[PDB]
C-alpha cells in the first residue's frame, strides 16, 4: 500500500484548495513548493522584491520587519543615536518597531 514514500509530495488536500487553505495550517512536507505557503512570518511576494515594493505597491507586514526597505525610518543621524537602540538613521536601523524614533 506505501508504493510512494512520504517525505517530499506527501501534501495534504487543503494544500490544493483556491485560495490554499494552507494560510491557516500546513499539513503538507517541507518539500512543497506552493507559494500560498511558501511565506515566512507573513509577508507578500511584493516584500521579497529587489528592491521591495510594499511601499511602491502595497505594504503588507509591520514595522516590525527587519525589511529595512518598507519599514518606518528612525530619527537617527550620522554619529547620533537617539533611541539608544545602535542605529544612526535608517539605512543602519534594523531594529524592530520598539524604536520610539519611528
Ligand atoms: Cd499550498
Ligand atoms: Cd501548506
Ligand atoms: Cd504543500
Ligand atoms: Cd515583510
Ligand atoms: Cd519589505
Ligand atoms: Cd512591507
Ligand atoms: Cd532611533
Ligand atoms: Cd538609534
Ligand atoms: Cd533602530
Amino acid at each position: 500500500g506505501s508504493m510512494s514514500s512520504v517525505f517530499g509530495a506527501g501534501c495534504t488536500d487543503t494544500c490544493k484548495q483556491t485560495p490554499c487553505g494552507c494560510g491557516s495550517g500546513c499539513n503538507c512536507k517541507e518539500d512543497c513548493r506552493c507559494q500560498s505557503c511558501k511565506y515566512g512570518a507573513g509577508c507578500t511576494d511584493v516584500c521579497k522584491q529587489t528592491p521591495c515594493g510594499c511601499a511602491t505597491s502595497g505594504c503588507n507586514c509591520t514595522d516590525d520587519c527587519k525589511c529595512q526597505s518598507c519599514s518606518t525610518a528612525c530619527k537617527c543621524a550620522a554619529g547620533s543615536c537617539k533611541c539608544g537602540k545602535g542605529c544612526t538613521g535608517p539605512d543602519s536601523c534594523k531594529c524592530d518597531r520598539s524604536c520610539s524614533c519611528k
